[PDB]
C-alpha cells in the first residue's frame, strides 16, 4: 500500500492490476500444493516400504 | 533433501508415519488460508483507488 500511486491510475489500469492478482495467487497456491506433495510421497513410500 | 528425508521417515514406526500423513493436509490448508488473506490485503489499495475516483 501503494494507494498513493494507484490513485493516479486509470480505471482500466486498476482493473488490469487487480485481475493480475488472481493467476499470481493461483501460482502461489499450486507451488504450495507441490511442496506438500514432496512431503506426502515419502511418507506414503515409507509406510509401504515396511 | 529428498533422500535424507526418506531415510529419516523409513526409521519411524507405522503409527508415527500415519500421524504425520494425516497432519499434512490440515497444515497445507492453514497455509493456503493465510495466503488467501494476504492477497485480500494486496487487493485492498487497488479496490480503494477504484473507489476514490
Amino acid at each position: 500500500d501503494d494507494f498513493d500511486f494507484l490513485k493516479n491510475l486509470s480505471l482500466e489500469e486498476l482493473q488490469m492490476r487487480l485481475k493480475a492478482l488472481d493467476p499470481m495467487m493461483e501460482r502461489e497456491i499450486e507451488e504450495l500444493r507441490q511442496r506438500y506433495t514432496a512431503k506426502r510421497q515419502p511418507i506414503l513410500d515409507a509406510m509401504d516400504a515396511k
